[PDB]
C-alpha cells in the first residue's frame, strides 16, 4: 500500500496523520524543522515487519491546522502532550499502551508524555534530546543564553516576527538545506541581519543522504505554513519551565532506548555527555537501556542513517 493520509480532530486541532501498515501501533513524533515525512524510511521498514506506523504533523506544522500562530503560549509542552494523548485515544482505542519513537522537540514531547501518562506508553525510542532535569535557577532559554550568547538560535527565536523576517528573503529551501545538512558540533547562530552566514557548510559528499526531492518536500510545506508554528515551541520554553515545577525529582518509568549522532549539537551542550553517560540520565530514567551513539552522524539521524535507526527501533520493540 502507499502511505495513507487522514485528518483527525484532536485537542482543538485538525491534525494530519500519515499511516502505513497493520498490527501494533508505533507513534512517530517529529521535531524541528521536520514533518511526518521525516519518518518515511522507518514507517516502511516497520510496516513491512508487521507494525502499524503512524506519524502526525504536530501542532503548527505541515497540514495540521487550528493552533493560533499569534499566540505562542498555546504551544506549551502541556498543549503538545495534550495533542498526543488525544491523538492516541482517537486512533489507537484498542491499545492501552503503544510504542513511541521521537526526535528533537518530538523527544521533548515524548519525555513528558512518559512522565505525565506512563500508562500510555509501552516502550520509547528517543533520538537526539536527552532527558532534561529542570534547573531550579533558570529556564532553558536563559541557561543557553548564559553559555552561548544572544545570537544562540534559541535566543534569537524568542521574539515573534524576528526570525521569520530574517528567513523571509532567504526562502524556506535554503534555510532548511542549511539546517538539515548542518554537521558542526556547535549550536546554530543567527546574528541579526546576517541570514545564514554564521552557519558553516560541511563537505557536499557528507549530505548526499538528503535528495533534492526530499528537500523540496520540506521547502514547499514551510513556504506554505511559514516557520512560526514550529518556532513557537521554542517561544514557550519560559512558560514550560514554570508549568513543569510539579515534576521536580520525578522519574521516567517507561522502558527507553536513547540514540544520538556523534556530532549532534544537543549532545555537545556543556554537561550533556556527563549527564548521559555517567549516571544522571539513568537516575532520571531508570529503565534506560545502554545509550547508542551513532559514529559519524549529526542531527537528523532518522534521515541520515535510516537503516540503523530503523533496525534499532525494530530490535528494541521486539523485546516487548
Amino acid at each position: 500500500k502507499k502511505i495513507e493520509h487522514k485528518m483527525v480532530a484532536v485537542n482543538g486541532l485538525n491534525m494530519h496523520l500519515a499511516e502505513l501498515g497493520e498490527g501494533p501501533t508505533i507513534l512517530f513524533i517529529h521535531g524541528f524543522p521536520e514533518l511526518w515525512y521525516s519518518w518515511r524510511h522507518q514507517m516502511v521498514y516497520l510496516a513491512e515487519r508487521g507494525y502499524r506506523a503512524v506519524a502526525p504533523d504536530l501542532r503548527g506544522y505541515g497540514d495540521t491546522t487550528g493552533a493560533p500562530l499569534n499566540d505562542p503560549s498555546k504551544f506549551s509542552i502541556l498543549h503538545l502532550v495534550g495533542d498526543v494523548v488525544a491523538l492516541l485515544e482517537a486512533i489507537a482505542p484498542n491499545e492501552e499502551k503503544v510504542f513511541v519513537v521521537a526526535h528533537d522537540w518530538g523527544a521533548l514531547i515524548a519525555w513528558h508524555l512518559c512522565l505525565f501518562r506512563p500508562d500510555k506508553v509501552k516502550a520509547l525510542v528517543n533520538l537526539s534530546v536527552h532527558f532534561s532535569k529542570r534547573n531550579p535557577k533558570m529556564n532553558v532559554v536563559e541557561g543557553l543564553k548564559a553559555i552561548y550568547g544572544e545570537d544562540h538560535y534559541i535566543s534569537r527565536f524568542q521574539v515573534p516576527g524576528e526570525i521569520e523576517a530574517e528567513f523571509a528573503p532567504i526562502g524556506a529551501k535554503s534555510v532548511l538545506k542549511k539546517i538539515l545538512t548542518y554537521r558542526d558540533p556547535a549550536p546554530f547562530y543567527f546574528p541579526k541581519g546576517k541570514g545564514l552566514e554564521a552557519i558553516p557548510d560541511a563537505p557536499v559528499a557528507l549530505s548526499s543522504w538528503l535528495s533534492e526531492e526530499e528537500l523540496d518536500y520540506y521547502a514547499n510545506k514551510f513556504e506554505q505554513t511559514g516557520f512560526t508554528g514550529a518556532v513557537n515551541y521554542y517561544r514557550a520554553l519560559p512558560i514550560n519551565w514554570e508549568l513543569t515545577a510539579p515534576w521536580t525529582g520525578a522519574q521516567v518509568k517507561v522502558p527507553t532506548k536513547f540514540i544520538v549522532g556523534e556530532f549532534d549539537l544537543v549532545y555537545h551542550i556543556p554537561g550533556a555527555k556527563e549527564y548521559i553517560h555517567n549516571g544522571g540520565f539513568k537516575k532520571d530514567v531508570p529503565l534506560l537501556e545502554e545509550v547508542v551513539v551513532l559514529e559519524g552522524a549529526a542531527n537528523f539521524v532518522s534521515q541520515e542513517r535510516p537503516h540503523e535507526i530503523s533496525k534499532h527501533i525494530y530490535d528494541f520493540i521486539q523485546k516487548f
